This record gives structure tokens, C-alpha cells and sequence, in this order.
RNA sequence: UUGAGCCUUGAUGUGUAGGAUAGGUGGGAGGCUUUGAAGUGUGGACGCCAGUCUGCAUGGAGCCGACCUUGAAAUACCACC
């Protein structure tokens, strides 16, 4: 279950806290901390009813670097979530990267939906912690 | 004593693919691993009783998911769950 590496990154920064976008660009170098190249996610919880279709999320927004474009879409419980961009970039180059599927995201939400649309959102690499950031 | 709600988190569901009791989206060719390891074993749990899960030493440092066969994943792992 626990192995040598998960010890240390899941708990070498507090993913209980809820970290500025400020700060996140930079921790999320130690979370991105492997031998290969890693993808940083926003994982957005949306609470939304997926099996009736009025109610979907789709949308596509713009990379200022490429890869390139970040397509996202919601499964079929409601929480949609996708990459911003690869680990190797520079914590800036993933500023830029991070509002703009942000602020689309905001803009996609259904005319019927009701509630709060951010609870506990996380930055998620591919093998680091889903970090708490707001 | 007995209901209801809360948390860092252990597990959780073969028609048919197939080694396998896959519920999905998100990620990439790396994890697991000389931070004591594969397989056995059993207290206990285990089902649609085809067969599996939790703790470890005597054991002793090895095991895996691409593609492909599939309506689709084939937890190595992480994250939302």
C-alpha cells in the first residue's frame, strides 16, 4: 500500500490546505518532483445531474506556448477536470496557463445549474498529490 | 444503551474481453523496488461460492499495464472520486 516515494510527496506539502494560485505554481515543482515529464491538472468538483444531457459541460480553451490546445469535458457523474499544460514549463508559463481554462470554465456554466461551482478544487500532476489551491 | 450527520483514509461491483469480480473521466511511458523483496500460508473477512482481500517471518530483492483479442478501461501509479 505505502511504498518508499508516497511517504514523502503526498505528504511533504499539507494537501489539506488550501494554497494560493500564487504559491501553487511553485509547489507544484516538488509534487511534479519524477524522472520523466508529469502533467498538471485542475480537478473541479460539479455536482451536476451528467445522465441528463442539458446539463453538460464542453468547452476547449487557447495554450499561449502550444504542446497545442486543452480540450475538456465532464464524464458521466459531473465532475469535469483536464491538464494545463506539461511540468517542465516554468511556474509563470503555467500561470498563464491555469486562469485561462479557469475563467472558461466559469463562463461554461449551465443557465438551469444551481449551487457552488468551487469546493475543493486541486492542481493534480500525474503522480503527485491533489493539492488543495483556491 | 439506541437513531442521524462530519474527517486525513482500509476495502468495495465474472454474462461477454481475458491472467483478473473494468465505474468513469484526467495524466504517460514509467512505477513497484536493498526505506527488507516474489510467490506460499493462515486468524479474520470473501461472492453471481468462475474464485479473492487484509498482517509477516522463516522466505529473501523481484513483479509488471502498452500494442493486441474488446461497446471500452486491461491500477505499475497518481488524482477526482
Amino acid at each position: 500500500k505505502l511504498t518508499k516515494r508516497m511517504r514523502v510527496i503526498r505528504e511533504k506539502v499539507d494537501a489539506t490546505k488550501q494554497y494560493d494560485i500564487n504559491e501553487a505554481i511553485a509547489l507544484l515543482k516538488e509534487l511534479a518532483t519524477a524522472k520523466f515529464v508529469e502533467s498538471v491538472d485542475v480537478a473541479v468538483n460539479l455536482g451536476i445531474d451528467a445522465r441528463k444531457s442539458d446539463q453538460n459541460v464542453r468547452g476547449a480553451t487557447v495554450l499561449p506556448h502550444g504542446t497545442g490546445q486543452v480540450r475538456y469535458r465532464n464524464d458521466k457523474n459531473g465532475i469535469i477536470h483536464t491538464t494545463i499544460g506539461k511540468v517542465d514549463f516554468d511556474a509563470d508559463k503555467l500561470k498563464e496557463n491555469l486562469e485561462a481554462l479557469l475563467v472558461a470554465l466559469k463562463k461554461a456554466k449551465p443557465t438551469q445549474a444551481k449551487g457552488v461551482y468551487i469546493k475543493k478544487v486541486s492542481i493534480s500532476t500525474t503522480m503527485g498529490a491533489g493539492v488543495a489551491v483556491d
